[PDB]
């Protein structure tokens, strides 16, 4: 149809509130992602989220450009999002960042451009820099010098939204307390589902008005060594699976529903036909105030992404409580 569920960020612009997630463990062929996200498209996805570092946008590129030069869709009802790694934080790095992105894509703007992660490793094309020990070779920038610069490409119109991802309270407070500040990031992306539902977090966001954008909405790729393959399975949890049943719909389903329900914007991923079109049935029913309780009582504090060969320097965003 010619409308969908969106939220209005802090900027002015509007985010749907159903993401496609693209990115898919080493092993995957990157074509799988050109197929994937046409057809996400064609289930009514609007929003489709990716970075640099996911070595896809090539293929996610493609597959919006065939959606929109063959009239499914206008640019403008696609909301596209792309991330700037850790290699290019120095503020001279960014642009030039965006604009490699922006080529890879064939596109010329992206919807949103987010700081993909805090901590920052040496310029240069290799994604983890590593020195002849293999050490990761981490880099020493000044984070509200990397957001001037996404503030500029905001202003070039490079990116009509630019915000975070895996940013804690220290470091939003540290973007928003930072003198001459021109624009808040319009979004915090961070790991969240029923198992890490990030309430205090959330509620920070809220009360600054930042979308908090939820990923591993569903338990993550599970990707080895990225998550413990120990870690417990999601889906296969007793309580969603149940409610699912109640519902007469899925467990991935009722919990995307859950994060729709507590004002969060949420990406799922999917390279499985049937499955990409049962995820957009998330607009085909609703949780009561017992139901999504029930959810909230899941939480059990364990994250699946910490990311901890970047653990170490002052920026990793994962020790503090939130
Ligand atoms: N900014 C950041 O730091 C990060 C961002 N992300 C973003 O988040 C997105 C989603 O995260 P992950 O990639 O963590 O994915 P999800 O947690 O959304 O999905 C996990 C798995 O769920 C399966 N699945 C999808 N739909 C259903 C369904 N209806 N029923 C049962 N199983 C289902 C998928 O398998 P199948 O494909 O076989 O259907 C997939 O492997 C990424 O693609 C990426 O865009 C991810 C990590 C970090």
């Amino acid at each position: 149809d010619s409308k969908y569920q969106c939220v209005k960020l802090n900027d002015g612009h509007f985010m749907p509130v159903l993401g496609f997630g693209t990115y898919a463990p080493a092993e995957v062929p990157k074509s799988k992602a050109l197929e994937a996200v046409k057809l996400a498209i064609e289930a009514g996805f609007h929003h489709i989220d990716s970075a640099h570092v996911y070595n896809n946008e090539e293929q996610v590129g493609l597959a919006i450009r065939s959606k929109i030069a063959d009239g499914s869709v206008k640019r403008e009802d696609i909301f596209y999002t792309s991330k700037l790694w850790s290699n290019s934080h120095r503020p001279e790095l960014v642009r030039p960042a965006l604009e490699r992105s922006l080529k890879n894509l064939q596109l010329d703007y992206v919807d949103l451009y987010l700081i993909h992660f805090p901590v920052s490793v040496k310029p240069g094309e290799e994604v983890i820099p590593k020195d002849e020990n293999g050490k990761i070779l981490f880099d020493t920038v000044d984070l509200c010098a990397t957001w001037e610069a996404m503030e500029k490409c905001k202003d070039a119109g490079l990116a009509k939204s630019i915000g975070v991802s895996n940013f804690n309270h220290r470091l939003l407070e540290m973007i928003l307390n930072k003198p001459g500040l021109k624009y808040k990031p319009v979004c915090n992306q961070v790991e969240c589902h029923p198992y890490f539902n990030q309430r205090k977090l959330l509620d920070f966001c809220k009360s600054k008005d930042i979308v908090l954008v939820a990923y591993s909405a569903l338990g993550s790729h599970r990707e080895e060594p990225w998550v413990d393959p120990n870690s417990p399975v999601l889906l296969e949890d007793p309580v969603l699976c149940a409610l699912a049943k109640k519902h007469k719909r899925t467990p991935a389903l009722i919990a995307l529903r859950y994060q729709l329900q507590r004002g969060v914007v949420v990406l799922a991923k999917s390279y499985n036909e049937q499955r990409i079109r049962q995820n957009v049935q998330v607009f085909e029913f609703q949780l009561t105030s017992e139901e999504m309780k029930a959810i909230d009582g899941l939480n059990r504090n364990v994250r699946y992404l910490t990311l901890d060969i970047f653990a170490g320097p002052p920026n990793y965003p994962f020790s503090d409580e939130y």
